[PDB]
């Protein structure tokens, strides 16, 4: 069911994470790592002291869908082992910040056309699926949002509810 999932969302903090390609995302399933851009990374670890639970969803850019949402499970720290992200054009590893660890909540992918009827007050109401790369998302929109997601029974909330 989706009883606890709901007591991970509650009063949380939502930001979605745009990323170029299917590789990141990859990386941050398989690693339980994501790093994000130094204005980012700053606004998340506010978040993270702010509330209970903050939560990433992420998207990749044109493929129409989100790939899964996961729980920050730390602030970011620096000089752990390299991670060989896949960057854009022009960009070094450099520019990042530090490396947030989070747990996987759903690793399920959900397509655009099924939160067609959800927007981001904090985003001019436009749908959730549009924002830059660290867009927060408002509590009710980012809660309804994930409870979309098809469930992904092969994570087990217990271990997630245990580190709030
Ligand atoms: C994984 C990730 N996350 C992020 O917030 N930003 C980027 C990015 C964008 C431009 C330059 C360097 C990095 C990457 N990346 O590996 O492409």
């Amino acid at each position: 069911g989706t009883s606890k999932l709901k007591y991970v969302l509650q009063d949380a903090r939502f930001f979605l994470i745009k990323s170029n390609n299917h590789e990141n995302v990859s990386l941050a399933k398989a690693k339980g790592v994501w790093s994000t851009l130094p204005v980012n990374e700053k606004k998340l670890n506010l978040a993270f002291r702010s509330a209970r639970s903050v939560i990433l969803i992420f998207s990749v850019r044109e493929s129409g869908k989100f790939q899964g949402f996961a729980r920050l499970s730390s602030e970011s720290h620096h000089g752990g082992s390299p991670i060989h992200w896949v960057l854009p054009a022009g960009m070094s590893a450099k520019m990042l910040g530090g490396v947030f660890k989070i747990d996987w909540i759903c690793r399920r992918e959900l397509p655009f056309t099924k939160s067609a009827h959800l927007t981001n007050p904090w985003n001019e109401h436009k749908p959730v699926k549009i924002g830059r790369d660290g867009q927060e998302i408002e509590l009710e929109c980012g809660t309804q949002l994930c409870l979309l997601f098809p469930p992904d029974e092969s994570i087990d909330l217990y271990q997630v509810i245990h580190k709030m």
